[PDB]
């Protein structure tokens, strides 16, 4: 308990405490002793604002340099009817911050850690800047040490601040469908206990599951997987929910023109799809159904000359491709190359065993301590387990029979983004199908290109690209009515909202360099000079003294000039052009292979939809797709919608728990598995009230590896179903509820 900071029993709220969007007071209360205490109770008005909290902003930065293994320690409980997820923002003397977060339940108080210093923060990731996960190649670790309080969960940001200054320490609320309220007390410093030097060894048992935690739910034994199994089987029945059409457009509704495909439609103010009969559509069910994101690195690796390399012509990222099967010949080369990652493991097969085949190998990550190496699914390993095979490779075909089974039992009418091409005759469930424009075209930056540098959309090389990227995804659909339509790319990184410098990284950076070789900067230049005509009219514009646009054209820094309405409408400009090329572009590729077909744009994140692209979008594609992570749409953020007035598309969400064994919920945190469905409802809520959205896709079919996606360490719980292959009964019921109303209330009298 060594430093306490906080413990209110003063009874004041102490003044270097800002509060935004949310009311301070003093209260007794019950504390985690069982004596009553007193603690600040923060009631943030988050139904009304989308950003609440509190700010700890001493006079002088802290100077905590003496803890040098340490945790810095809230008991938290919320009051009322919900949860509340508190992001705890942790600023110091040099800018750098990180951010943790958690869910606080209703009810018991509990006291809630975030690590300041020592154990695995001490070397804290593999050193590169774009790898957000711990140095396990976990996004979030379980804990170091035994004990009652839960750990502040990792995010993103920086592990080792400068203690010797800490300046800030924030929690907030963000995004909420409802307001939240909580009490805090006991805000302290305590020295970390000894660090469990095994807090990385044996995690998962031979099923994939968490070994060392028994949770509701866990099997046990392959009987009670089959057990799972056979009382699910006898559920499933193959129909879809009532008053449905064939393609799962509303029977009950009006029937407006059928053109043979998914097309869109505004209905009573509303913007809906329309199936490929005529009846009103709207798009619900689950990204992710394939195994490519099921494996996690096993700490193993191959001799090189026994693998496969990458063809360049390729269209499939490493990320998207199939697990890949390992020959015998490469596995005999097997070494250990994560002495880390192969500890975490009770149970690998040998490669005798039948469960060999459930072994992938890929050649690249984003993140993590290995660049490459062998996987394992454990996801794919319970579909055998659970179906068997009489002919090679048969539980995969039984895999999807069942799932398209549930996806109708659930009220789904879609499978999602990247469902397996292996789906697109399934003949009973519409589905979504997508693409990645990936090659040796030039790049740009924006400054933040953690997934790689920007495409040059003036390069013909990426029309050449984004040509062949359409051919393959119109191969793989065939054409086919079931095809509700076409993605391409994600979240690219156009620009971030920060600043003016984040915002306007692309004409910036762009600028910055000459013109030869760079085919966009090319074509800013000649936008620039069709404007200005002169390079004295540029010059009063800018604020510069260029001789002429020869020297212009040889990069100009504009980095440190201040950012003047002029100066703004031109990198406005340029942005909205560079936007405009991507999007006509990868429109008119998917246009000619697919003319039938919607193109349903980018999947815009929250941190990656400046207005200039989001209006680019809106020209081109015709459903704009964005992800949100977020407890629901918050009227002010999405209120620019109904000038766009075009139909738009939730591409991902997802809330996860941390009561069935995940070390890490995900990006929206629920206090349980019931809560999960509780806040599942809440924002598809939002979603079914908007009417600019025709739909909202969950982010995904299954949880992540316990140990972490080979791509990247995502470590979450936000499948429908478990590695078991199990589903969580509670997002099924949520689900079903959803999509029960989807049609009559959405087209409804009121
Ligand atoms: O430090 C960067 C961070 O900045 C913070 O401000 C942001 O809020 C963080 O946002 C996140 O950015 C990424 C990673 O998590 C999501 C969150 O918005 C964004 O990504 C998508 O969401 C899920 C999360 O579970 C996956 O990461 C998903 O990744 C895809 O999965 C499959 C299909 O396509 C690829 C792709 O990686 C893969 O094969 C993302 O769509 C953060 O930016
Ligand atoms: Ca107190
Ligand atoms: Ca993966």
């Amino acid at each position: 308990g060594s430093h306490m900071l906080f413990d209110f029993e003063n009874d004041q709220v102490p003044s270097n405490i800002h509060f935004l969007n949310a009311r301070a007071s003093i209260e007794t209360y019950t504390g985690i002793n069982g004596e009553p205490s007193k603690g600040l109770k923060l009631a943030m008005q988050s139904k009304q604002h989308s950003y609440t909290g509190l700010a700890i902003v001493p006079e002088q930065p802290w100077d905590w340099s003496e803890f040098t293994s340490a945790s810095l320690y809230f008991d938290i409980v919320s009051v009322g009817d919900h949860s509340t997820q508190f992001y705890l923002d942790v600023t110091d003397q040099n800018g750098a911050v990180f951010t943790r977060s958690i869910d606080i339940p209703v009810g018991k108080m509990q006291s809630y850690y975030a690590k300041l210093s020592g154990h695995d923060l001490e070397v804290p990731d593999s050193g590169d800047v774009n790898d957000l996960n711990l140095a396990s190649g976990l996004r979030s670790n379980p804990p170091t040490w035994t004990s009652d309080d839960r750990q502040f969960v990792w995010m993103w940001g920086v592990k080792n601040l400068d203690l010797s200054g800490i300046a800030k320490i924030s929690l907030s609320v963000q995004s909420a469908m409802h307001d939240k309220t909580v009490i805090i007390d006991n805000i302290r410093i305590q020295p970390n206990p000894p660090q469990d030097e095994n807090f990385l060894v044996g995690l998962v048992d031979e099923f994939g599951q968490n070994a060392k935690v028994d949770y509701k739910g866990k099997i046990h034994s392959l009987e009670e997987l089959h057990a799972a199994r056979d009382v699910e089987l006898a559920e499933l029945d193959g129909k879809p929910m009532p008053s449905r059409s064939k393609f799962g457009g509303w029977l009950a509704g009006p029937k407006l023109k059928a053109t043979g495909y998914f097309r869109t439609e505004k209905i009573n103010g509303k913007w809906m799809l329309v199936d490929p009969e005529g009846y009103p559509y709207f798009a619900t069910g689950l990204d992710i159904i394939r195994l490519s994101n099921s494996s996690t690195m096993t700490g193993y690796d191959y001799d090189q000359a026994t693998v496969a390399q990458r063809s360049a012509d390729d269209v499939t990222p490493e990320d998207s491709k199939g697990l890949m099967a390992v020959s015998e010949k490469s596995f005999a080369t097997r070494h250990l190359a994560s002495p880390t990652r192969a500890a975490m493991f009770n149970w690998l097969p040998d490669y005798d065993h039948p469960l060999a085949n459930h072994y992938n190998y890929r050649r690249s990550a984003h993140s993590g301590p290995l660049k490459r190496g062998e996987a394992y699914s454990f996801y794919s390993a319970n579909l055998e387990r659970k179906y068997g095979e009489t002919y090679p490779g048969s539980y995969l075909d039984k895999w999807r029979e069942v799932t398209v089974d549930r996806m109708l039992n659930w009220g789904f009418t879609s499978l999602g983004n990247w469902t397996d091409p292996a789906y697109y005759d399934n003949n009973r469930i519409p589905f979504f199908a997508n693409g990645w424009v990936i090659g040796d075209f030039k790049t740009v930056s924006s400054g933040a290109d953690f997934w790689g540098a920007m495409p040059d959309v003036f390069d013909p090389e990426f029309k050449v690209r984004a040509m062949e990227t359409a051919r393959v995804v119109s191969e793989e659909i065939k054409n086919s009515p079931w095809c509700v339509g076409v993605f391409i790319d994600n979240q690219k990184s156009f620009g971030r909202p920060d600043s003016d410098k984040a915002q306007y990284g692309i004409p910036i950076h762009t600028l910055g360099r000459p013109s030869e070789g760079v085919p966009t900067r090319q074509a800013f230049s000649k936008l620039l000079k069709a404007k200005y005509k002169t390079i004295a009219a540029l010059n009063n514009a800018w604020g510069l003294k260029l001789s002429s646009w020869a020297e212009f054209d040889l990069g100009v820094d504009v980095k440190a000039l201040p950012v003047t309405d002029t100066l703004r409408a031109d990198y406005s400009m340029l942005l909205s052009a560079y936007a405009d090329q991507y999007f006509k572009v990868v429109h008119g590729a998917v246009e000619h292979y697919m003319p039938n077909h919607l193109y349903l744009g980018a999947r815009f994140p929250d941190w990656g939809m400046p207005m200039e692209v989001v209006k680019a979008a809106a020209k081109y594609a015709d459903v704009v797709s964005y992800n949100s992570y977020k407890e629901g749409l918050p009227k002010q953020k999405w209120a620019f919608l109904a000038e766009l007035d075009k139909p738009s598309i939730i591409g991902e969400f997802h809330i996860g728990a941390m009561d069935h064994g995940s070390y890490h919920p995900g990006l929206i945190h629920a206090a349980s598995q019931a809560d999960r469905g509780e806040m599942y409802k809440d924002y598809m809520q939002s979603v079914i009230d908007n009417p600019y959205f025709v739909g909202a896709h969950w982010f995904q079919y299954m949880d992540s590896p316990l140990t972490g996606r080979a791509y990247d360490g995502e470590n979450y719980n936000v499948g429908f179903v478990d590695v078991t292959d199990t589903p969580y009964q509670e997002m099924v019921d949520a689900a079903k509820e959803v999509n029960a109303k989807i049609y009559t209330e959405r087209l409804g009298s009121k």
